[PDB]
């Protein structure tokens, strides 16, 4: 059936660079992005939600805005690919990719990010 | 647009007995059976996969085989209902259900579990 595929589950970053995490889903011939629904959340909070042809941006947190972007190209093939610039400590946890396309399926990745102490410090407040 | 439907987000369950969490999900028409995908999770535990009309129970945790099954008759008006038996302390914790006919959504329910003394005592080693 209808499966998505992550090709790492663990990504390790370091404090404000930046990461792109990847889950696959199977693609046939074209996209119908009219079927096409990725939702991309980390610890119940949602970074980005894509259903019909677009983004919808109201209920994305505010934490992700202008950090979030899902690469709409890699879309076409088959990879919903999140990029979050300048990982923070916070940043750190269990994300869901939810994929839609025909079948349903979800993976789940885990994401360490080191940092300095200063950086930890700020998170210890 | 497509949104699931909980009419409870916390269950108070005795230990031992048999529980019914309920999400609910819109249908207009009938079953594209062949586009119907229900996960029944709890705290990235796999519970039910209900895909293509059946069960796939080949993700489903230890915990909860022989316990969990998934009410189909009750997917008539659009209630994705899961019933658990022999409720037990480890039983406790966050449900996710998510549903995907026409659209993807999903909802959490938190489940607590009351035990007399000698489950929980028991429950609190091993
Ligand atoms: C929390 O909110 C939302 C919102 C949406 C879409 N946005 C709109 C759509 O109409 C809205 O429902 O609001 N999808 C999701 N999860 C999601 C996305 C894709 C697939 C699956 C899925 C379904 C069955 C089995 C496994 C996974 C799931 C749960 N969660």
């Amino acid at each position: 059936a209808f499966t998505v595929t992550v090709p790492k589950d663990l990504y390790v970053v370091e404090y404000g660079s930046n990461m792109t995490i990847e889950c696959k889903f199977p693609v046939e011939k074209q996209l119908d992005l009219a079927a096409l629904i990725v939702y991309w959340e980390m610890e119940d909070k949602n970074i980005i939600q894509f259903v019909h042809g677009e983004e919808d941006l109201k209920v994305q947190h505010s934490s992700y805005r202008q950090r979030a972007r899902l690469l709409k190209d890699q879309l076409s093939l088959g990879n919903a690919a999140l990029q979050i610039t300048d990982v923070k400590l916070q940043d750190a946890g269990v994300y869901r990719c939810m994929i839609s396309y025909g079948g349903a399926d979800y993976k789940r990745i885990t994401v360490k990010v080191n940092a300095p102490y200063a950086a930890a410090l700020e998170h210890h407040h």
